[PDB]
């Protein structure tokens, strides 16, 4: 319960705590910390949680999570976490763990959770909340979380819907300016059902023609949280994560929640 | 049949042909070319295959594939390919297609095939054959392909087995030099069953302590083909591709076959 947060010897995971700390503060929920594994082992794990907690003390301001759990568990990280997610509000995990290197940008753990966790997965790296919408049901999650979030974080929001999932458009003379304004209407429509629910949060909406990732990504540089579902309109048979989710998760410069289950 | 090769408007895929051309020459098999999709559409696809063929002419030397197939198919790339793989020797696909951008290093298609294709997937980017072994059954494929390959390509090979799948080792005073020589023996053992089968191919074997990807990768700089299975010893429940496969595929500087099915 509360917001779990896998920890290891990486600076990405260090930082994963600060952001789990404050999110379990802004809601009155337990900040559980889990370090799985396969003794220097046990003794190492001890130090990790000692430092992880040392981060939590620094991180939070006024309250300090109603409970601060942590547990070293002798088991395969993924199976452990995936299972523990079932009874968790959120799954916080660094993008890259110890055993990372240059070209890489995900890992056995972060990768697997985005593909199997039973709760929105948050991958953090090292004021408004940007949201990637296509009304594709898996994002009507994501938009939910995005509002909920921007309430407790007493701020603004930014919706963003790309018209085409396939790139180029360089198709024939389709009237972009006109199909655009009508996508802007349609988007405005399905954020009205929220806009009420949540006054005090300014809904800014943006419609683009083309690539929905290189833009969510990018424009993440200007927000403090990006949110996008684990799946969407399109996608094939045994897929576990949207190609647009994963990519935004591994490339954005801001925490990226990825709604699931 | 033969060696299929998904094509699109990307230079990675351009190059994918040259390497499909010559591999379908070195064996007497058909060089089928497939461009799926969802008209400028049909007319665009036509140009792709015109150019794709123009590459095949340039690429091959002496013979020119016993058949050169190609087919534009109105369907989701992945489903199409995955299905067509079933009756194919190999699946050649560029790493990154048109609609790529900086931080990215796989795509809906290449990603999905490494996770669902029914034949060894080859991802190419833009003299010996390096092989990533752990005796984990999925690599006794890979080693098979690696030899088969280095025969027809009348050259050498290089086996490589990392002792530990988990990184650091910085565990207690385990005798590395000694566990090493005994991993070198054990590796030498299970390449003896091949060494015969395939004289004229020099089996060079390397045992390392640690990270099996940052090394397969890297040392790919010096070989002309890297080979590694779709899975291995370890890995969790509903996994579709090894974390070591994928990573070597997306970061090596040489074609990377990834045995499967
Ligand atoms: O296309 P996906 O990867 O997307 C899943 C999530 O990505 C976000 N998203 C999807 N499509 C758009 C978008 N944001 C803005 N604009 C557009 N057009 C959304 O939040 C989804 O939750 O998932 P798929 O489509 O199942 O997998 P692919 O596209 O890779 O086949
Ligand atoms: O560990 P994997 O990703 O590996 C699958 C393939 O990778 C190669 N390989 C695996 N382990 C080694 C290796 N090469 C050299 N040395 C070592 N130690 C091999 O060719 C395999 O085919 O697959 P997993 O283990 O199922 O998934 P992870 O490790 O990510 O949990
Ligand atoms: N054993 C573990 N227990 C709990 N959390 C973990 C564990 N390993 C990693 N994590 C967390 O999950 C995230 C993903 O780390 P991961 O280990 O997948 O990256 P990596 O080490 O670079 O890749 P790999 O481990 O596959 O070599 C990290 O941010 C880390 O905080
Ligand atoms: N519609 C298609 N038909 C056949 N082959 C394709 C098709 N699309 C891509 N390919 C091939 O598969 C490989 C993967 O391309 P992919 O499209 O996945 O990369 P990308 O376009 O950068 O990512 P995405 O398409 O998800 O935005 C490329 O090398 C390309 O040659």
């Amino acid at each position: 319960l509360g917001i779990i947060v896998g920890i290891d010897d990486s600076p990405a995971a260090q930082v994963a705590v600060r952001w789990a700390a404050r999110d379990a503060e802004l809601r009155k929920i337990p900040l559980t910390l889990v370090h799985a594994v396969s003794r220097w082992q046990q003794d190492h794990g001890r130090h990790l949680i000692d430092d992880a907690l040392k981060v939590v003390e620094q991180a939070s301001l006024r309250a300090g999570p109603p409970t601060v759990h942590s547990e070293i568990v002798p088991a395969a990280a993924v199976p452990t976490l995936v299972d523990m997610s079932k009874d968790a509000v959120l799954m916080v995990v660094g993008c890259l763990g110890s055993g990372r290197w240059p070209g890489r940008l995900l890992g056995s753990v972060s990768s697997g959770l985005l593909r199997h966790a039973h709760c929105p997965v948050v991958i953090i790296h090292d004021a408004p909340v940007l949201v990637g919408v296509d009304g594709s049901s898996a994002s009507e999650l994501a938009t939910a979380i995005a509002f909920d979030e921007a309430s407790r974080r007493n701020v603004d929001l930014v919706a963003l819907h790309a018209w085409s999932d396939v790139d180029v458009s360089e198709w024939p003379g389709i009237d972009w300016p006109a199909t655009q304004s009508m996508a802007e209407q349609v988007l405005a429509e399905r954020l009205a059902g929220w806009q009420e629910r949540y006054p005090n949060v300014a809904i800014t909406r943006v419609v683009v023609r083309d690539q929905p990732a290189r833009q969510l990504v990018q424009r993440s540089e200007e927000a403090q949280l990006v949110v996008v579902g684990s799946r969407g309109r399109g996608g094939y048979a045994g897929m576990l994560v949207g190609s647009v989710g994963e990519t935004v998760a591994q490339l954005a410069r801001t925490p990226v929640i990825v709604a699931r289950e």
